[PDB]
């Protein structure tokens, strides 16, 4: 139903995100809003596929390479965990704090 890559319906009107790598599903979490799920796919596909990634949306927080650096600072598994825990955004923002 969703037009967004990676986005699947979940119960209670919620939305899941998933990515496949070589026919292996990786679950990316459950989200209240459709575009939130789509944005979670985008984070995963950027980290998983790099320059080969095709995203739902253009990135809005990578003008200074900060988000690319953040993705490149982590393993795939760490990114997946941040997405599922809904901590990715807060951890990314902390990484932008100036000292």
């Amino acid at each position: 139903s969703s037009k967004y890559k990676g986005v699947v319906p979940q119960p209670n009107g919620r939305w899941g995100a998933q990515i496949y790598e070589k026919h292996q599903r990786v679950w990316l979490g459950t989200f209240n809003e459709e575009e939130e799920a789509a944005s979670s796919y985008d984070i995963a596909v950027r980290r998983f596929r790099g320059r080969d990634a095709v995203t739902n949306f253009k990135s809005q927080v990578d003008g200074n390479d900060a988000e690319s650096a953040f993705l490149d600072a982590h393993s795939k598994a760490e990114i997946v965990d941040m997405l599922r825990k809904h901590t990715y955004a807060d951890e990314f923002e902390q990484s932008r704090r100036k000292f």
